[PDB]
């Protein structure tokens, strides 16, 4: 089962500049080239190319809605297609609203794929509850059945079949989460492990509770959607919104280790990641490079080693 | 129960910059309007007025006996105020001797509370073991029932009155106590998780053992002395006595987060927050928001989330 | 129990800087007088002069062979006689190739010895393995007996006798392992704690399990190797081959503190110190205090506290 990389150069769905160079910052580490010394056959499909809507006003207080509709319609056709192609797609891209077609295009092959969302946020506040109007704090809104009608609708995303239930995702990483969302997760029961349970349980317990829960009944296709902004400030700073109290490098590689055990990674995500709010250039060096590390891990590189 | 916070701007404790700036380096962050936003109300007790004593001259090695030992008083009667008035005060101030009067105070109200101390040091020097004379390393030793008649009386610590047992308190961050401490906590037999006991068990069976050893039996007012040098310097910088290897951010929120849920919380204490030993403008800043957010958790804000 | 230590200020076991200085910047920390300060009675060899050999040309890939392997001659004998006396050695050496003199000469007295390996490398490339020819990377391949005759005699190494079996030495820390080591870790079942393990089981279960191995059914001598750049480069910046994700402060203390607690240390290695690699001043004095600092904790320094 090859991989297919594809580049999502996207913005729109936050206000700071500069996400849409995450795929060239993390293809110039050499991820590609990295990607293929690994046992897994590699293809480029090279970046989208999104174009903005015209007259896209906001639709209430959501920003961009019809660009950002758009893009992720675009991206929803390029992962459905790979899928279908029994390859594992990654997207590199600009903001997390991006999850919308990864995950859709990914679900619509795989029906019954389950995701595993590791952040610092839900990004789970809907067109009504929002109080910032960016898309990519909304994606698992338009992706959760639960919530589907909950708000009204969005110019842009008409295309969207809500894919996935609140009980095929699980969240690690929770740590900055607004009232709204709280809400939402809480009464949907939707399984999360907030850095408390993490501090709890340890990486090593959250992972096996993961998959029990995940994977439990019946085994089913992995959607990893990867925020890098989910690790601690203080591997991945370069990123739109850093909170303190994160993941460690370590358990960054620990989830993409045993994922890779599982042999169920079907499609995958690495977000945020932006090049231009490196404090020094250091900071996107180490951004850049805990980005590509988990990628191959969950390709197989793993820190005890490799051979043939 | 409503919240109180006093200001106690005292640095007489130690020489190291100046560490009144603390209270008033807290509030800056606006500490006071996001404790409202938590389901507690809040009063602003302002900060106490220290009348320094004359001539004041050390006590064979103690410096500054009368004017340390009188700051507390004020202190201590302003806190056994607010701990009748059925609230739960909440000390701010500058280094760690002022334990002696909010705590003193709050066993007036309260002599069945038990103490959890979070500190990278014991500072249970006794007036003959210290090896510096300041006095920011010897509050336990004027609170402890078990070290009167150890030491020659302090001028100006008549007042203080042995208010915990040596099974009534639990140090929680240990890793630089100096030889007479260690000597102390060990034949007394006093109940502490230095980092070795936390590397060993992990924060989450920490706490466990913690609530099970003073709680075990009958449920208390639990006293809080949270000293930020508890926190490993990367995240506590401006404080007077730093030391590598302490307890991480994610470890100080989840001691704080599990005793809110105990809804013991009858006293605490953030200490030893000096704004002016900053290296540089981000590392006060880093330091403050640290214990503001560990004064929040206190009360109720978690990292999974909150909402009305 | 008396402690001497052995200064082996070398180099030719790997290109960098000048980790012969090592000895003398550990020296410079005040290791002698903190480790006189213990309950154990210290001693100091000196360094130990090195005879450069005259065309010490490559053989095959391995660089500078007859130096490397005649300098280990002469620590082998040294560490040999100091052992014999019945006290406890510390070499402080440049490069990890002078584990093969530590070892070899400490196996000749205590030829049951166990040897616990802290690095983020396994350092077992045989020279036909190796892809640098570095000796520092190839030391365990000298030691042990499941090697011997897999790979050809090295000029200068006659002298060596395997003397620890693959099951007698256990690995902490790995996280940089070739196809080459990895196969043969692999193949000749070796037991070790890569940082995956780690971060599954918790340090403290790591040194349970290392014992339960090392010493369940025989009590013997350990010799402890412990290269710098086990621990995470935040922490031991100083040295020629970082890689991030590595044990903390926190860990490297409490592995040392658990190894101390045994009561069988008889060997200790405290390598890779380059005082010149350091990108400022201060990171080599970052690197060199914490080397310090374990080698203190080896002879009962503990974080809990220690008096007379
Ligand atoms: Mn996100
Ligand atoms: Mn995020
Ligand atoms: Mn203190
Ligand atoms: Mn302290
Ligand atoms: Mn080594
Ligand atoms: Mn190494």
């Amino acid at each position: 089962k090859p991989i297919e990389i594809i580049g999502a150069p996207f913005s729109k769905g936050q206000p700071r500049g500069g996400v849409e160079k995450g795929p060239a910052a993390l293809r110039k580490a050499g991820l590609v080239e990295k990607l293929k010394e690994t046992e897994y056959n590699v293809r480029d499909h090279g970046d989208l190319a999104f174009v903005d809507v015209p007259n896209d006003s906001p639709f209430q207080i959501v920003k961009n809605p019809r660009s950002v509709g758009k893009a992720n319609e675009q991206l929803a056709a390029v992962v459905a297609e790979t899928q279908k192609n029994g390859t594992i797609s990654v997207v590199l891209g600009g903001d997390h609203s991006m999850a919308i077609g990864s995950i859709s295009g990914h679900a619509r092959v795989h029906p019954d794929l389950c995701v595993i969302w590791v952040d610092a946020h839900t990004d789970i506040a809907t067109p009504l509850t929002t109080s910032s109007g960016n898309l990519h704090g909304q994606p698992v809104a338009f992706l959760l059945k639960e919530l589907k009608g909950k708000f009204p609708d969005v110019p842009g995303f008409s295309w969207v079949t809500p894919c996935i239930s609140a009980k095929d995702i699980v969240y690690i990483g929770l740590r900055d989460v607004d009232p709204g969302e709280h809400y939402i997760i809480k009464t949907l029961g939707i399984k999360y492990f907030s850095m408390t349970e993490v501090d709890k349980l340890g990486i090593g317990k959250v992972m096996e509770e993961t998959f029990s829960y995940l994977l439990g009944r019946k085994k089913r296709p992995i959607h990893l959607s990867f925020d890098v902004d989910g690790l601690d400030p203080v591997f991945t700073p370069a990123t739109g919104t850093p909170v303190v109290g994160g993941l460690s490098y370590r358990e960054g590689l620990y989830i993409t280790e045993e994922i890779y055990k599982t042999g169920l990674l079907s499609g995958l995500d690495i977000m945020e990641v932006n090049p231009t709010l490196g404090k020094t250039p250091e900071e996107v060096t180490r951004t850049v490079n805990t980005a590509v590390a988990l990628t191959l891990s969950c390709f197989g590189t793993k820190r005890e080693g490799n051979h043939k």
